[PDB]
């Protein structure tokens, strides 16, 4: 199992609606059975484009990265969520409201900021002024687990509010074009995976509405 499990459950909980529509890759890889393991899921239901949902575990590393977009028409930011262990004292929790228009500053006020020293990020490009990013261990993952909740309600209860019902995926154009600039998904698959599928799990899966 996974550490995140108590975060993958409190995402459903507060969206049901997000059904598994396609299984995209389950993969094996790694060292030699495959070490290695990708579950690529896409889920969708009311008031979403999609849910992409990556997971990716080895013997060391654990890491879910999961991309709520909703549905156009309500200028609505995307809930994006990496979480990611690395080893069994490095862990690091990243989520946020990502926004679609570049260059932009969006905000939740009653939430944590953020400022936003974090180096990786760019506040205020596709990253919100709320963006939340923590460095912690393994077993003390779930401190955390209550504010995620407090970002899901709010994400929730402005879906429900807005309920889009566009389907332009041209709208996370820009959105997408700047994470496939992000290290090292890329790399980290071309060696675990191979190229072809380190291409399209980047291309045609995480990233695709470039
Ligand atoms: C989805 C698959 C995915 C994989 C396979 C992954 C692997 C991964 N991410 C890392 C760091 C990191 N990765 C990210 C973020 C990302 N990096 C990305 O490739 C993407 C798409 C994001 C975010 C959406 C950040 C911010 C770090 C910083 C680590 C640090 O604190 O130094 C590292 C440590 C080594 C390094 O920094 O080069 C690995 C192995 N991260 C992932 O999210």
């Amino acid at each position: 199992k996974t550490i995140w499990q108590n975060y993958i459950d409190a995402l459903f909980e507060t969206f049901p609606q997000l059904e598994i529509s396609e299984v995209w890759a389950k993969w094996d890889g790694g060292n030699v059975g495959g070490d290695a393991k990708l579950t690529a899921n896409i889920r969708t239901g009311e008031h979403f484009l999609k849910a992409r949902e990556a997971h990716i575990v080895d013997p060391n590393s654990d890491i879910y990265n999961t991309i709520l977009y909703p549905k156009t028409g309500a200028d609505l930011p995307c809930f994006g969520m990496d979480l990611m262990k690395f080893s069994d004292k490095k862990v690091i929790i990243v989520f946020d409201f990502q926004h679609p228009r570049e260059k932009y500053l969006f905000s939740v006020d009653g939430l944590p900021e953020d400022d936003g020293k974090y180096r990786f990020f760019e506040m205020g490009n596709h990253f919100s002024k709320n963006i939340f990013v923590r460095y912690c261990k393994p077993d003390e993952v779930d401190q955390y687990l209550d504010t995620f909740k407090l970002y899901l309600t709010k994400y929730k209860e402005m879906i429900d509010n807005n309920k889009p019902v566009g389907e332009d995926t041209t709208v996370y154009s820009d959105f997408d074009t700047y994470m496939t600039e992000l290290d090292p998904v890329r790399g980290y698959m071309k060696n675990k995976f191979g190229e072809g599928r380190s291409e399209a799990f980047v291309n045609d899966f995480l990233f695709s509405y470039k």
